[PDB]
């Protein structure tokens, strides 16, 4: 199957458009919505999204995914072939579904051989609907990447910057994502287990608990998250309008 | 056939993680989104929307909801066989749902019986990822719910409250649902048609007609509805907003 | 293939109730989502969301629109049979999608005869669940419309008035489209390419490029778009925004 | 749904070239096989399996039928469109399917405009491939047949003479088929109950019962059948093996 | 899905007609033709066939067996309902498979409930495509047996006698299914590896190795199978046409 | 989509076992038979069948082919990835399919590393159930072979000798193939279109015309045929019994 995400939104016509035009290249494909109210250009969410899409799916998967803001330019349209599949912009927004792909290898697509299996113009304003859509359809039925685009470097294709640093003992991490519940995800993996978390931007002490319920309603707290990066939430409530935080913020934390 | 009801939001990769996570289950399983805008934690608003849904749906669905605020808690996941299957926490959720289903019998979903499905850990703040989803997926595909849980008694589940109430000749309502449009539902059903619906608390006479269009622009009438409820609205208008109620307020009501 | 646009919002049980309802009649229907976030009662707003999806769906297409304001009056319903297919309700909402349709037949559905197919009653609020969903899935299926509605004049359905006048050198357009990231959509089609598109109602001088990056990030610009329509945005900013309209109102635009 | 009847034989490509050939036309067609191993040329037999599938078919259903023996000659290839439809060569293989068909139109396939359709050139022996096959897909996937063909009379198909005669008292029946059991089918049908049944021809005088195992095991008998058409079959053995007829045949049969 | 095991044959209408009526109740049912060349009324080889494919099928798969030579008579029809469904007649079909199967229910199919999902009439002599077929259509898509027929005992259904005896150090097996290669399967499994196997009715010692290219063309040899029991094969050649023996016969065979 | 070509046969629990240990694999599957009827281990003539539908099959289509004398032996199992796949033993059969092939590269299917995907023991007799099978399954669903197998040089395989001779200007051609209608196709191809051919070890002389129809019933004629190759046929009759030639006889033809 097929995976969307992008940055389309969700009143008008542009997914429905992609989605007939992929199934005119591809009549039987299935295809999933991910979701498509990425926040309007966000590379970095719409990278976090994928990620996590990715880490689920089936090997064999192909993810178209379009946060385009650059779209008409001379930003490269490419195909990412290994473990499953990535048609996306190259501009940053396979960095963090990349960390979970066994790469093989990359290519760029060419608008002319598309076009050839199209059949209609390439418009300047919606390559989703005529480049990114068409070529995760064809990529679904069997047609290798080579048959419509060039092959480049792995390390030739933009890579967003996600990695935290750390002062001494105090990390400065930055918010990656934050869902419709206002729980702040931050950049920090593979960390080891802490009893108690400091927002010291806030000189708040945060219990770090398996869940929401942990906590009584209201009362903020910190968790592994289900997306295996440090989550700050408020039990029932938004933890993004308490600490008034937004994607792309950085936070001084210490885990304790 | 697969239905998903959920207040995950639509700008995140939770939705997406569900599906995949089900196809990759049961890769050729048919996946119906009902709405993952439930408002936040509302039990009772997620188990209007799904009664709804299952009283128009094939016998033999498979219905997925999940709005789960005590996920990872001690609340108990549930799979509800009968007509049509129910997989939701044990919350209530399923308390106007299972006003349209012929129930056979209930099991509770065991974790690790699941994750014998699954392959992959069960998280403590994702369970529609990791148990309700996955538990649908194998429903969906012939595997019976004793293989992933243990019998339980209907009458053990969690319930929500839903009656009407009537002092004499005036109806104490609620309003269960309020829907985009701003038409408010409140929970009266099977009553003789009326010609008047007077608010009581807001002294106001209402004539009670088929359809929206009965009435000029912007006024105000009470119509049986599409869902066996008493529905209050507005001709292009909101009453939610006219009478500024919200889902969980009770309303004095007199039929004439 | 059948597509789907409403204005029944995302945050109910309306689109899964037509869904499941649909697919009672047909379980293997493959049903496409277009939009179902169309301004409330939005006739026109419909009607350019589909004319898009229709322009990129392959022939043999099935589209069921539902705008429907005046559910349940004397307006009707009806099905326009062409190399693709229309249901919907006879209120203009086929307009647009006309223009590229080569109609064959157009068809009135007749309740009755609709209700011998699906077998439930036919509501007076929701007739995209009990009429135009049904009537999508049985002509999807082999049914001929002729089955469950009789042959009425192409030309007697209602029409929108979507034609742009001009007075001199001065182009009257309507807004007929606004999308999620503000750019406006004004409804001048067939038009030579400007170097300068001036919006006199603003004193506003812009240039007409190909895509928005070609601007300062916040600058405004027009567009040959990606819909054949002339289009106002503002690069990674919101156009509708600053010029502060809406879907309907009308601009003088000057073409330089 | 489409199905197939043919007389390709099941030990070759031609069936598996025709499939893919209309898969390729509408890669997501559901194809249901009846059978290719019709008697080579047999337009009568594959007229009558063709006219049992159509019975319990589903409305919209496209049966083609393929039983070409004047492949590439003078004889036309039709389109029959009613409340099904027929796909086959006009040498009287829709003679019986017809009787269960209300029909709306008929066309004639204009091989020009097929070849526009499936992009490869016509043969002269093999139209199931060519012509027939892309014929029933484009007609399952929405295309009409006059976009292929053009209209042609009702009566002006060939029709095979499948009626019994009566001389007195005394039936002039064919042998219309005969099946892997041996089990052999008159055109009788539409007629009283008997108590037994004569075959003139053998001095045979057979009961007249429900099912075959209400006599000895190898002992001849008469049936209602499951078709509705007199049946001549043999408890577990085979009648045409006895009568040593074949499809084709007439018989005098004397009902008592 | 459903798998399908007959003797219909395959030169006529009966498996068409089976599938569309099963396509009828549940239009989207993966159907999977295992054979419908089963030795006609030969119930022990329909019987290792479907044993076989049952080994192989997704837990939750539904296989619809139809040898019924007493179609019409007072024989049963039932459902076993367990880790996979059987919908066969009781008449020992069932024998093999179950050997394969955790049993949680058997059903007694009830024709008068049957006819109320059908809609058609139920014929004495077709009873796959009435009865049987329509059943498994039901199951597949969620239906309960229940719901249209009535519990019996496990242990009440007929059951072949497949289990082979020994006296003293000779076995005496019978031979349980042949192939279009001619190879003889016997009744005989769980044995331990044998290095010779002699057929005390031939006078003949066979290697007993891995697979036919051990020995040379044209000479006969014993191996364990793919099926897991005992069999007899000429490399190239038929084992059936030298031993000229058949489904049913006995065999005396010694293993050392 | 996957095609499947064997001698299996049709009586037997063979095929269906593969289908479904398929369908196990790569549970939403698009499986098209296209015969199981070639002649017992007769490479050549499957190899022909491929041929044939690999030509009208589109790019991306996987094919299985399993005529297998050798199976269990030293033989390879392979896969030729390119335009389209190939999954068949190191036998020969893929020489005429690759015809038709852009091949991009060859693998080795590695046992254990199929038995990892599959979760079964791999027969010694039945590799198409368990390695060709579940190897289709798997390049169909997205794995790369890569996955489980090791790449090998396109000129290693076996391949089988199909070319026609020529003596002067006498053809030394080969009868590559026999269908049920005893129509007879040798290997030649691409010739100038005579007008008579002339059989010499038969001394007939033959009419070349484009259909049967073109000469009276039971005359001989010699055609273009449907497959590219010089085909035999006798109009309404059997080439194939009238010259009493089999696959692999050769024939002395000229052509005038
Ligand atoms: N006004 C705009 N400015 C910049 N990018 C835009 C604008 N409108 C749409 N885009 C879109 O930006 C998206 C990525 O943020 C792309 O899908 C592209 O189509
Ligand atoms: N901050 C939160 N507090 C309580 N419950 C939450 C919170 N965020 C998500 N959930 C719930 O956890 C599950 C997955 O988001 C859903 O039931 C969701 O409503
Ligand atoms: N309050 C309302 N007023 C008018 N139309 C509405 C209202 N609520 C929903 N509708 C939409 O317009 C149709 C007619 O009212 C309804 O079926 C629905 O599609
Ligand atoms: N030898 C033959 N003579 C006549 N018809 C044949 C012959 N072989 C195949 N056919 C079948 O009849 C059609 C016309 O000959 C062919 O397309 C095929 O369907
Ligand atoms: N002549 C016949 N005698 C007995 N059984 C028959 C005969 N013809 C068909 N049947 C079939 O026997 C099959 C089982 O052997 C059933 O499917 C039933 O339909
Ligand atoms: N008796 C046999 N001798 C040689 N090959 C066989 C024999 N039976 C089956 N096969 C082959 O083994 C595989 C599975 O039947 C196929 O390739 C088939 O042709």
């Amino acid at each position: 199957m097929i995976t969307l995400t992008t940055d389309f939104g969700l009143k008008g016509p542009y997914v429905g458009e992609m989605k007939v035009a992929m199934l005119r290249i591809n009549p039987n494909a299935k295809i999933v919505d991910v979701t498509h109210s990425v926040t309007r250009h966000s590379i970095l969410e719409g990278s976090f999204v994928m990620e996590q899409v990715v880490k689920y799916s089936p090997k064999g998967t192909v993810h178209v995914g379009v946060i385009d803001p650059g779209v008409g330019t001379e930003r490269r349209a490419i195909v990412i072939e290994g473990d499953q599949y990535l048609v996306v912009p190259d501009n940053g927004l396979a960095t963090l579904p990349l960390k979970h792909i066994k790469v093989k290898s990359v290519y760029e697509i060419i608008p002319d051989k598309i076009r050839k299996f199209t059949g209609w113009e390439i418009s300047s304003t919606f390559h989703g609907r005529d480049i990114f859509g068409p070529a995760g359809a064809l990529i679904e039925k069997g047609i290798h990447p080579e048959e419509f685009g060039r092959e480049i470097p792995v390390d030739s294709i933009v890579k967003l910057n996600v990695e935290p640093r750390k002062e001494g003992d105090v990390w400065i991490l930055k918010v990656i994502y934050i869902d419709d519940f206002g729980n702040v995800i931050l950049n920090l993996e593979n960390y080891e287990k802490p009893r108690t978390v400091e927002l010291l931007d806030f000189n708040l002490r945060l219990p770090y608990l398996e869940t929401y319920g942990l906590v009584e309603k209201g009362e903020m707290l910190a968790l592994p998250g289900s997306h295996d990066y440090l989550e700050i939430a408020v039990n029932m409530g938004s933890a993004a309008e308490r600490l008034n935080v937004k994607v792309g913020d950085e936070l001084r934390v210490r885990l304790l």
